[PDB]
């Protein structure tokens, strides 16, 4: 791992994760990028050095540290034109923030256009030396991170606006496409008798994946950086940008077992060892598994997840029993997505810079119609009713700056105001099920925070709004470093072909 104080150098390079060589955006030479790690209480100083040269995958960049509250450091959150202007090619920018009150599995990715899909994404772990789940496992290290990623042979800006699936699913950076039946598979090593904390992180730009390991059950202990009660499952449907920790007990026969991550669309299944990796017990021959998948009898259901510790739901236990309730009405016209009638177009002046320049009301903030000003220290309920008007369901929405209670999950009609899981990315389900996924959070984090579908192609199409939380306190609470102040002039001075 690298960090908490580290350089992350961003370049364009040729990669071949599935045997097909293409130019990609890489971090310290690799995609997925290296594991960034630290411990709860740490200050991270992550110096992002932009050495990009290819305008088609963008020469500018900006990085979101997915899942972190960024309290007092809203300027470091990452979304381009929300929290900063992009970093310009030939420049570096220091993200300097603390993680005082969180531990778990996170990730980092470009938050400029669809650039993360072209490779700028990697895992990020914040360890807890007093982890309350520590007694459940023996091993938790670099080699227990499992990343899932969709990989495309055609670059984000060069393919269809809304691709119909990836060429390959990558597990720990490797996987197979139809074009190369023998490409190297990732191998995850375990020692018989040891218990492993696997940190499963979806770096996906679009598809969700149904994850399972032949011959093994999994005990979920963490959901999007929130410790859970232990939940035994035999498969996990993980949506773009979500994380789970699960414990695997390596107590089966020494052998090779298939690890499966089946996407919801694209090249589905396992012909030729696509959508697969290898769980290899020490002493097993260096060959492919020949294990068979068994029907999932205990799939994960989000309504079965509960916080490990008592975690009260904001507000009162009825619909709209909060200080402010917002409904998000979705539309789509073939190229663009809309929320409450507005398709998000990034403003010239980043939203945070607008606020620091005086703009504190929805009326004064740009883009008009996409900013929701929230009161401070208030309970908020947001509902995302699934609608056929917004194809590409299930849309996994992410709220920056916050964890939220999932009061109503996809595929459920229960409102749980008692002990629902808290997380940061939620499937909003499907219209076929009449879903109306509903979340609650408190506004104790002054700043503009993005709220959007984490299918990066949909975000690009405008499927986003901004929650402008406690605007009159944003400047005092989020002092900005000179380097941040310099971003917009530098970026704005760029030739368009150097963006
Ligand atoms: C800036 O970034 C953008 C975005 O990433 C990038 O865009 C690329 O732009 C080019 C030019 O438009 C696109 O080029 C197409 O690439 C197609 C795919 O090429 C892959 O496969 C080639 C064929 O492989 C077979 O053969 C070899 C044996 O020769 C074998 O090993 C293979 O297994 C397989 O059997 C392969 O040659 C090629 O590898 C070259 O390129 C990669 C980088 O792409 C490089 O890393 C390698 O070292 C090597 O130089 C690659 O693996 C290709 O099929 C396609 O060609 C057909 O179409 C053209 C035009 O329509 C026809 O005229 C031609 O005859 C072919 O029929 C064309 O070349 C490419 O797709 C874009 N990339 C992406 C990801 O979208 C820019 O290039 C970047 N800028 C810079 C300066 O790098
Ligand atoms: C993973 O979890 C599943 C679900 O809890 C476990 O499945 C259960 O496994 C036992 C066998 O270990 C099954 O019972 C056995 O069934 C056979 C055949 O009918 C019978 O001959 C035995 O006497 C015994 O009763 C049980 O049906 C099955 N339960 C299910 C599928 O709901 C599984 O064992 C766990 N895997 C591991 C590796 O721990
Ligand atoms: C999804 O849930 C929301 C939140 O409860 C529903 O919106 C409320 O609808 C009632 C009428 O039933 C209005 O009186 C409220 O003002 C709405 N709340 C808002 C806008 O915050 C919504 O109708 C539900 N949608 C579906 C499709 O079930
Ligand atoms: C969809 O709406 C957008 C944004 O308002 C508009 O620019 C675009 O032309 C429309 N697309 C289609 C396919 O009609
Ligand atoms: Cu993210
Ligand atoms: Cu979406
Ligand atoms: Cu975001």
């Amino acid at each position: 791992a690298v960090g908490p104080v580290a350089d992350l150098t961003i370049t364009d390079a040729a990669v071949s994760p599935d045997g097909f060589s293409r130019q990609a955006v890489v971090v310290n030479g690799v995609t997925p990028g290296p594991l960034v790690a630290g411990n709860i209480g740490d200050r991270f100083q992550l110096n992002v050095i932009d050495n990009l040269t290819n305008h088609t995958m963008l020469k500018s960049t900006s990085i979101h540290w997915h899942g972190f509250f960024q309290h007092g450091t809203n300027w470091a959150d990452g979304p381009a034109f929300i929290n900063q202007c992009p970093i310009s090619p030939g420049h570096s920018f220091l993200y300097d923030f603390q993680v005082p009150d969180q531990a778990g599995t996170f990730w980092y990715h470009s938050h400029l256009s669809t650039q993360y899909c072209d490779g700028l994404r990697g895992p990020f772990v914040v360890y807890d030396p007093n982890d309350p789940h520590a007694s459940r496992y023996d091993v938790d290290n670099d080699d227990t991170v499992i990343t899932l990623a969709d990989w495309y042979h055609t670059a984000a800006k060069l393919g269809p606006r809304f691709p119909g699936g990836a060429d390959a699913t990558l597990i720990n950076g490797k996987g197979r496409a139809p074009s190369d039946s023998v490409a190297e598979l990732s191998v995850i090593k375990v020692t018989k008798g040891k218990r492993y904390r696997f940190r499963l992180v979806s770096l996906s730009c679009n598809p969700n994946h149904t994850f399972s390991i032949d011959g093994h059950n999994l005990t979920i202990i963490e959901v999007d950086s929130v410790n859970s009660q232990p939940l035994e499952v035999d498969s996990i449907q993980i949506f773009a940008a979500q994380r789970y920790s699960f414990v695997l007990d390596a107590n089966q026969a020494v052998d090779n077992y298939w690890i499966r991550a089946n996407p919801n669309f694209g090249n589905v299944g396992f012909d030729g060892g696509i959508n697969s990796a290898i769980l290899r017990y020490d002493g097993a021959p260096a060959v492919e598994p020949t294990t068979n998948q068994t029907t999932s009898v205990k799939p994960l259901n989000e309504v079965d997840l509960h916080p490990l510790v008592s975690t009260p739901v904001p507000g009162a236990p009825s619909s709209g029993g909060v200080d402010k309730a917002i409904n998000m009405a979705f539309n789509f016209n073939g190229s663009n997505f809309f929320i409450n009638g507005a398709s998000f177009v990034p403003p010239t002046v980043p939203v945070l810079l607008q606020i620091l320049s005086g703009a504190q009301t929805a009326q004064d903030l740009l883009p008009s119609g996409s900013v929701y000003v929230l009161p401070s220290n208030a309970s908020i309920e947001i509902s995302f009713p699934a609608t056929a008007a917004a194809p590409g369901a299930p849309h996994p929405f992410h709220l920056h700056g916050h964890t939220f209670a999932v009061v109503r999950s996809a595929g459920s009609t229960v409102y749980n105001y008692d002990n629902p899981i808290f997380r940061d990315v939620v499937s909003t389900g499907t219209p076929a099920a009449g879903d109306n996924v509903t979340i609650r959070f408190d506004t104790n984090n002054p700043g503009p925070w993005f709220l959007h579908c984490h299918i990066d192609f949909h975000l690009e199409g405008g499927f986003a709004v901004v929650m402008a939380e406690d605007t009159p306190d944003v400047k005092a609470v989020n002092p900005v470093p000179q380097a941040w102040s310099d971003l917009c002039p530098t970026y704005d001075a760029l030739d368009p072909n150097d963006q």
